[PDB]
């Protein structure tokens, strides 16, 4: 079995797909084995670069292929290089940037939190064994956090395991389990936009459509009650143009649900009080529910963390 | 005739667009035949990866190009290997992303149904046989689905056949019959969002709109009766906006039109009680339609599904 | 002059694009010639498939170079390969993916008609001749055409013609005609969704608007004038937020007009009845246009067919 | 020096973007010199098609590279020819489409003017001259042009001139002009759609905010302000949805601001009608601004074309 | 060590992203180093122009990598030429247009000022070094600016620094240090679009909302205010679909929040005149917030600068 050591430097992850579940990264990657030595032009190790590393495989080097499992489509890789050590060792350095997929669960949508995962295996060799992991994800912890959208819970967390594939050849009476790299990154989204910038404009409304019981005549209160469900309706139109299409109800989803009812079910009391004998308005539902309306709202909204 | 034998593994299928008719499809192909016997570079079979693939064409080897039939041009192919083994065996393994179209009917939107298809005929060689297709859709089935936008009924099935190609050449006496693989995967919608974010606010918006006729005052229904029309309007921009644009008429969009004639009928049911004579309002009417007017709504909802 | 047979295959035509006057074309093409004999290994015609073909032009063979007119930027090209024939025939077969350009008159948007085009010219040779064109269009004319987006009236129609290009150099005394095949299919836009979701809530709309009147007070009439005036904004917003934008006014887009002038002529009309002096309402004047502001509408739109 | 002669074909000028200052350019490139005869494979003159080109210049071949200055990444090539004429003469003919940068004034937007222009340049050679450029530009002028979103005002002129690059190597003692081909276009904006769709409404809604004085009662006057107000907030919105975005004002966004102070002048004004003593309420300011404040507007209008 | 002299010429900055905070530049690069002499066909230098250049690598001519530490992808690199002087001087010129990466603050996003940078490096060499770099940043500073989104504040400056990878292999005792060529431009944003188009209408907004304490009635009061409060979420809308959406609160997000508490404040005070026993209204608080609630605003706006 052939040993090589990965290293995989992480400059930068951005591109965050919720929907498409993807997210890019851009960085190096590095290999190195020994394999058997070599006559190097001057005795110092050779430095094979881009076009040339085809030329040294025509000529028989091994060059092993190492697939990212998680990738969506090939990846664009940057400079290659080919550095040749005279005592046996390869060490192969190549910049990547590379789209990756992993599971996303969104619904708690301003304060979610997720994790970015890679996972490499040898294409086709499963007699050839990775021997260790580094990565280098030494992008900020504390530089900038508040300012940045996502906030790294700390160093990415390594993981070297053998998968079993059943479904194979029928000539291998043994060999069907290959080397998979599985690196995590824990990481959680930065509420501060999503909070003073959709939250609180949303519970202003919400708030403000709790004001219709201050209003004196009965015909003022139903009017009024359109125009809120108007402007709910407008919020809601702001909060899902400008925030990512999602195929799941958030929880901002559910406060604008949580809206649309209040304010129908306002209109039912508004017509409510029918509920009296002989015309009367009962005038103490509307001064009663005045303030138990915000609480009724503030109480369903605990029970949605149960 | 030779015989080749495929193995299809479906990764993720995602980015299903209704309008295009299209859809993504990530995973690996691999095909298997036996041909004339080979002496390899030790007794153990030969792994021939990516560009030293095309040096053992230029020197004669055998590789029949496969062509996805339904595809939408050429698909990005990653890491491809030749496994050739000395008894004349020879596996082809690729990993490919490739976008696949099939007809999409989305009629009736929130709760469609559709089928991803794949199709795989030999370009050139109708003297050579598929002999039998395997496929590996082990993607999840009972793991996150409530979650999960699609819905997949359950695994694969596979068909082999034979398409007759008339319009050919004027040399063929009878060799006009090629083999295709028609994969299948039966899928379903999740609705939950499309309910729980679309349906429900939709209803409580054109039932609130019935509540015009709890108003006192022909003056008021009108004026109400004109912001509900443009409350409609909001609906239908919010509703188009954010779901994906198509060139029928869905089950939402159906409902979209249900509201905005149940205000103009209301218009004119208010205008009409005017009716009587010396200026009398029609009072029965009014509360009769109070309550029949959303019985209506109910009744033509049911024919809607005849 | 050598005689070249063509065959295009068209399995789909989408993505239509009416702004930029382009549409997606996928299928295969084929060309025949006899050339001079050659010795196939074995007698029977060989195959040669992809990168294969480079090295065959690289040791002598003939192979034109065929260039589509109105293409926009080169097509994605996928299989292709070469069937050589001992007796001289050589059959190109390719199998490609591209966008073509055309012209596109689009002023009656939900009823409007265009044809699709392609043009096939040898790139370099006017010495050689494009003997027949069979077009194979084979797609559904009656399975899904009320659920399609598009009609195609029919069969494609062909056409060979010489083209005379007169700005060229000096040493042709008269070789400047060139051989081109020009593909045409007529097709007709389904009306079907925008009539339902478009056309009509705009009627609505602008019939509702004409309700203005069977108000009762000078006040309310111009206050719900400007609610109807906000409702056509939102409607003009929401009509050209999903609609294709264009370069030029379409019918919806005069429609749009025309809900803005009804409403504007009946602000101006309020404020006429302011006329008469001492105050008088001339309520002959809104009882009248009650019913001829919709007549005047209707006479109006019958001109705009004219 | 070498003598080139060139000659440019432009099918089609398309994707006009103006806020990157660009544009796409189809069509052909044609160049002609006069070189080192030779012996062609029969008399008659040859043609290299595409991949045959290099192997050409494998062999020695001066094939020059010709650079668009001004080009916005490196352009689609499509097919590629050498005519090698035995007397010495070469003809290079490509086809191309290519994203092309000029600078772009667009604060007139509806009537804006613009001119697309090309800049060639040989890459390496100075001691290379080009010798008459001939462009073909013709795209109809008198044929589709009140239907066309351009209007090109005529043929293009030609200009070749010389550039003195001053900072380059000190090895030249005075090679340092090289020869620019400079073509260019003019060209002007279709305003038909700009005008009946956007100028024209807009009109509409601003006129309209003047009939607020023609209410009767000061708490008429503010409220239906207000709903001015959300109009044009709510035009504003649709105007910059649908028009390209701009990082300067057009002569629309000069409008928009318009009817914002249009209207916030006028609720400046019904409160000051405050501005009498025991509550008058200044009825000759309400009827004298009624016709007034249309026409300060107007006045104001004419001095934005000062 | 090596001694490499680099030219880097900027034709244009432009595709501002500060979401992803990349940035396109287009224009040249040239590299001159000193090697080996070597015989040239002719004394004069040769050029060799693009496909020619891998073929010299192949013979063992030596061309190092030079990559964009900062980069974002593969850039596009147009034309590229080798010139090689007899004495052994090599110049390499290439055109590129890439998208480079650096961090951009922009929470004060009218009146921001970013910096423009680009990071070379040799991809394998340390025993390399980068001599001098000179920038050519000819585009206009006292041409366009005003009318330009960008103003650049002057001419880049260069640095020439050292780096040391720590995390690097056990067999070099102490090469580890690369030569980094580091290029800043600073430049600021013009804010004369975003005040004109943005930040005016919104103050016209938020002051017209202070507006509805000239009101007489208390009915009054409370219903234009929810228009009011429909008239910032519109506003809200339609400053947020235009402008660039940004994972942080701007300064216009701040004011946007301002206009939205203004208005919740205001509903407030409204219904609190509740404040007095029997039914008082409390003039006194109407009319003094109707100028010090436009104060309390501007008083708060100062703060926000603090």
């Amino acid at each position: 079995p052939v040993d090589v050591s990965v290293s995989i430097f992480i400059n930068k992850i951005y591109g965050v797909n919720t929907l498409e579940q993807t997210y890019k990264v851009d960085g190096y990657i590095v290999a190195q084995w020994t394999g058997k030595p070599r006559k190097t032009p001057g005795d110092k190790p050779l430095i094979v670069e881009n076009t040339q590393i085809e030329r040294w495989i025509n000529n028989g080097l091994w060059v092993p292929a190492l697939e990212f499992i998680n990738v969506v489509g090939s990846p664009d890789t940057g400079n290659k290089r080919l550095m040749l050590f005279p005592d046996g060792r390869v060490i192969y350095n190549a910049r990547f940037l590379g789209s990756f997929s992993n599971d996303m669960d969104a619904r708690l949508f301003p304060f979610d939190r997720q994790q970015f995962v890679l996972e490499l295996e040898p294409f086709s060799y499963n007699n050839q064994q990775l021997r260790f992991s580094d990565i280098q994800v030494y992008t900020e912890n504390i530089d900038n956090e508040e300012i940045d959208e996502w906030w790294i819970r700390g160093k990415a967390s390594t993981h070297i395991s053998d998968i079993r594939y059943d479904h194979l050849s029928s000539v291998q009476p043994n060999q069907n389990e290959f080397s998979r790299i599985t690196v995590r990154i824990d990481a959680v989204r930065n509420p501060s936009y999503y909070l003073w910038s959709f939250i609180l404009p949303l519970g202003l409304i919400i708030a403000a459509s709790w004001s219709v019981f201050w209003l004196e005549s009965f015909s003022e209160r139903l009017q009024t009650s359109f125009t809120l469900m108007l402007t709910v309706v407008a919020y809601a139109f702001y909060t899902s143009n400008i925030l990512p299409r999602l195929p799941y109800t958030t929880v901002i989803d559910q406060m604008i649900i949580a809206g649309y009812g209040s304010i129908f079910a306002a209109i039912l009391l508004i017509i409510f009080a029918h509920r009296q004998a002989n015309g009367v308005e009962d005038d103490l539902l509307i001064q009663r529910c005045r303030l138990a309306f915000p609480l009724g709202f503030l109480a369903i909204g605990c029970v949605l963390v149960i």
